[PDB]
DNA sequence: GAAGCTTC
DNA sequence: GAAGCTTC
């Protein structure tokens, strides 16, 4: 996730 | 290193 | 199935 806690997506 | 997910 | 980057 996020980043942190990538997106998704991407 | 170990946890934090939908979107093509 | 790849398609992704960090907090900690």
């Amino acid at each position: 996730t996020x980043p942190g806690v990538t997106x998704p997506g991407v």
